[PDB]
């Protein structure tokens, strides 16, 4: 119960630098020409390999889902399916649904990887922007988003060592199939006040960080609906996913 | 087409501002020191390739610019180190009565060069065994491309000065009284407008303050960040990129005929 909290302020330090990292892109300027090729080419040559927990669980059945085609970090590439329908309000409060409903509409980019990518050619191309500043900050935000997530690892474990006998009765019910287990541990973990409270700070942090001050250039149209969408409809269920995987992959605790 | 290619070049120097500030609190914000973080950084450095535009690469060759060319693999610029011009005692950022606010440049006790202020930055944090090294090193990296590419904006900038502000050149390298020295020095005076400098530094501390706030249960700061963020500013950006400018005026007098 105490790892759990600890891992929970672990989980709520990375908003902060994932925000200024996509901050500090968006001030410096446009696209820069083969920005996206120059990413994989740093990826490749600075590759930073996962734990070897985590290296592991990436090699499983379960955790295979996450790992992503080299040379991009873990979870980038993981597809949530679409809930949401088109015409959902995001960010404003609606009679009898509540707000910041969680997770993919159908037009929303497929993973992380795409997300961050269509943001990147949602701006003008530049010949002026520094090449090496722009990859290197682009690389710097797939290594957050990847970490963010894969915090959902331990956590899974320690909220499964306190909540041992309501995940246990799901993981040795016979009578479900393999995909109502994970659904019925999905929908225990999901706690939707936690998800507002994640999701109203993190509007609160897009605004004031992108402040301007006294003769600064705009940031680019959009900026901040983008930030909110990273972690509405990408961080937060990816990383109740990868949670889930966590439980199912320890089922033998229940024994 | 000078008065706004100087206009074009001074928008993208402003650019750089806000990216350093955020790099830098984005890294202080994420957490203390991976274990061999500064190793990480160096070889990072060594694997790529890339190198400076043509102009640049052609004049850090030259007798003038290669002051600024750095040991490999560091850009450029990163090790340049300006003179101790200030006191130990002198006050950074109040107005002080007959000296204004804001002066610029390195006191004794300041770190050689950006190097050696990014690095012992990064060494008064606590080590670490739950930071992500992969995103730590690529914050650190990102943030020496930043401060380079910063202050290589001098050499284009002191070009299209001086298709402006020809006369007022010319009239300190045409001086064959003066030593290079003197001369660098008389150029440094003429390219310095405190004014300027001041507007610069007010919105650099304003910007520390206001984006490094925190939300109830967020972790704070390192101590003394927004100290450090301005002086990034005041000792290093703005005077290497003045010497910068000077030295490319220098490479160019033969303009002068
Ligand atoms: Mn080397």
């Amino acid at each position: 119960g105490d790892r759990l909290d600890a891992l929970r302020d672990q989980l709520q330090r990375y908003e902060t630098p994932i925000i200024q990292t996509i901050l500090a892109r968006s001030a410096l300027g446009g696209r820069a020409p083969s920005e996206q090729d120059e990413v994989r080419a740093a990826l490749s040559r600075n590759a930073f390999e996962p734990s070897e927990v985590i290296s592991e669980w990436l090699q499983t059945e379960s955790g295979a889902r996450f790992r992503s085609t080299r040379p991009l970090p873990p979870a980038v590439e993981f597809i949530t399916p679409v809930v949401l329908s088109r015409d959902t309000v995001l960010d404003k409060p609606v009679v009898g649904k509540g707000i910041f409903p969680i997770g993919r509409r159908p037009q929303d980019p497929t993973n992380m990887d795409e997300f961050l990518d269509t943001s990147l050619l949602s701006l003008n191309q530049s010949s002026t922007v520094d090449l090496a500043s722009a990859v290197s900050l682009d690389v710097s935000l797939l290594h957050l988003v990847s970490a963010r997530v894969l915090l959902g690892y331990p956590i899974a474990l320690a909220k499964f060592d306190w909540l041992h006998d309501n995940f246990c009765h799901i993981l040795t019910n016979t009578t479900l199939s393999k995909s109502q287990k994970l659904a019925n541990i999905i929908q225990q973990l999901t706690d939707h006040k936690q998800e507002v409270n994640v999701l109203s700070r993190v509007e609160q942090k897009s605004k004031s960080l992108s402040h301007l001050f006294r003769n600064d250039i705009p940031y680019p149209p959009h900026t901040q609906d983008r930030i909110l969408r990273l972690f509405q409809a990408y961080l937060i269920p990816i990383t109740t996913q990868i949670e889930a995987a966590a439980i199912l992959d320890h089922a033998n605790k229940c024994t």
